[PDB]
């Protein structure tokens, strides 16, 4: 829409109050004009037809429960845009300020979220397994990171390259969560998963095996489900990334941690300069060592920590 930029107030999925950027033109729309070419949030109205209607509201107050998922999808996309821009100098997902679009209320009881090659899409959850998926800042950032990858390395979504694609999204979704300082951890989707059970998540980066995912290359899933286990084998990369940042001894290999900023930056450079659609784990190791080299010098600790971490998980 064409209108006047304004600020509204609402409540997210978890009950927290936030300000959101809106546009005024008869109605108040979920259209944020302060970020690149815009952030836009749509109502899919429990249907599967995308994107749905641009979200319209009469009074600029989004306190209704049906409003919750839209508040969070809109707000978290902003934070994620901010992260890339401020931290990595990247303007939107394509590096050229593309508009960011999300739809909420997709389908009925849909326990998932996804990037469809053009926009983000969020289900409401069935109310037991998940609550509306846009309430998790790591989920929102994992999704927007698929768009970043699509525009950069272009990692094919299957087998090793697909598990690298997944680790990327979990790594950057976790860095966005620490960035916003919203109770940060090294778990994925804890805020929206099993509202009933406290303490769990979808996946663990710190200990992938907690939920049965591999944490060593020797334990790689070699079958065909999940596109050749893109959501499984990502645990091997995730654990490497956790060790680079935090440190530790894993399978007898000791890794000194270099912290999360440095982790973000080595991975961002590997992603944007070195990785290709068909990269495998072993190529991701060469890419990460080369980025850390570029950045900190050959005889650095940073380079050393990258090598140890990949040796710790069995990659090369
Ligand atoms: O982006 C992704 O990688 C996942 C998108 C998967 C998707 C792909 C194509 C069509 C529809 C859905 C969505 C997320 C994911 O990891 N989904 C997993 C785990 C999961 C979520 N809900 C589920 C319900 C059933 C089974 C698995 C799941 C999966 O689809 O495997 C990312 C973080 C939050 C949800
Ligand atoms: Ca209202
Ligand atoms: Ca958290
Ligand atoms: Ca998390
Ligand atoms: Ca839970
Ligand atoms: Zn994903």
């Amino acid at each position: 829409i064409t209108g006047t930029s304004t600020v509204g107030v609402g409540r997210g999925v978890l009950g927290d109050q936030k300000n959101i950027n809106t546009t005024y033109s008869t109605y108040y729309y979920l259209q944020d004009n302060t970020r690149g070419d815009g952030i836009f949030t749509y109502d899919a109205k429990y249907r599967t037809t995308l994107p749905g209607s641009l979200w319209a509201d009469a009074d600029n107050q989004f306190f209704a429960s049906y409003d919750a998922p839209a508040v969070d999808a809109h707000y978290y996309a902003g934070v994620t845009y901010d992260y890339y821009k401020n931290v990595h100098n990247r303007l939107s997902y394509d590096g050229n300020n593309a508009a960011i679009r999300s739809s909420v209320h997709y389908s009925q009881g849909y326990n998932n979220a996804f990037w469809n090659g053009s926009e983000m899409v969020y289900g409401d959850g069935d109310g037991q397994t998940f609550i509306p998926l846009s309430g998790g800042i790591d989920v929102v950032a994992h999704e927007l990171t698929h768009a970043v990858t699509d525009y950069t390395a272009g990692l094919i979504y299957q087998n090793e390259s697909g598990a690298i694609n997944e680790a990327i999204s979990d790594i950057f979704g976790t860095l966005v969560e620490f960035y916003a300082n919203k109770n940060p951890d090294w778990e994925i989707g804890e805020d929206v998963y099993t509202p009933g059970i406290s303490g769990d998540s979808l996946r663990s980066m710190s200990d992938p095996a907690k939920y049965g995912d591999p944490d060593h290359y020797s334990k790689r899933y070699t079958g065909t489900q999940d596109n050749g286990g893109v959501h499984i084998n990502s645990g091997i990369i995730n654990k490497a990334a956790y060790l680079i940042s935090q440190g530790g001894t894993h399978y007898g290999v000791s890794v000194v941690g270099i912290g999360r900023d440095k982790l973000g930056k080595i991975f961002y450079r590997a992603l944007t300069q070195y990785l290709t659609p068909t990269s495998n784990f072993s190529q991701l190791r060469a890419a990460a060592v080369q980025s850390a080299t570029d950045l900190y010098g050959s005889t650095s600790q940073e380079v050393a920590s990258v090598k140890q971490a990949f040796d710790a998980v069995g990659v090369k």
